[PDB]
RNA sequence: ACAU
DNA sequence: CGATGT
């Protein structure tokens, strides 16, 4: 329908999938970058999209903000709703860091509360989410 | 199929 | 063209 401009938008960026994963959150209205995660050497697109939403939840909660979060990831929105990131990525020494962060994000969700609406960014209608990395 |  | 996901 209408974009809710008073919101936080998040997105993953990667070099390969699986590959190097990062994410960022921006003010939907202004494009101001509000947070950026240091690149993680191996992860998946969906793991990064999940981490980005959870980081957004933590960021808004710390600031007493009731703004919604936009994500373009059907998968990550569902994983956050379920409090469970159902990634297929093998757990081995190479993937230990991303899996540690995902495990810690799930743990945060299981021990905290939030009312933040997590909304699907409608890329087909509105173009690329404002947190997009411009790499595609 | 749809969403990345 | 390849991959991650419901
Ligand atoms: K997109
Ligand atoms: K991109
Ligand atoms: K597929
Ligand atoms: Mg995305
Ligand atoms: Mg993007």
């Amino acid at each position: 329908e209408e974009i809710i401009w008073e919101s936080l938008s998040v997105d993953v960026g990667s070099q390969g999938n699986p590959g190097i994963v990062e994410y960022k959150g921006v003010d939907t209205k202004t494009g101001e970058v509000l947070f950026e995660r240091e690149p993680i050497p191996i992860g998946t697109n969906n793991m990064g999209e999940f981490l980005a939403i959870v980081h957004g939840l933590r960021y808004l909660k710390e600031r007493n903000s009731r703004k919604p979060i936009y994500s373009d990831s059907q998968t990550a929105i569902k994983w956050v709703k379920d409090k469970k990131a159902k990634s297929t990525l093998v757990r081995n020494e190479e993937t230990a860091l991303i899996w540690k962060l995902v495990d810690e994000a799930e743990e945060w969700l299981n021990t905290h509360t939030y009312e933040t609406p997590i909304l699907k960014w409608q890329t087909d209608k509105w173009g690329e989410i404002k947190a997009d990395y411009g790499r595609k």
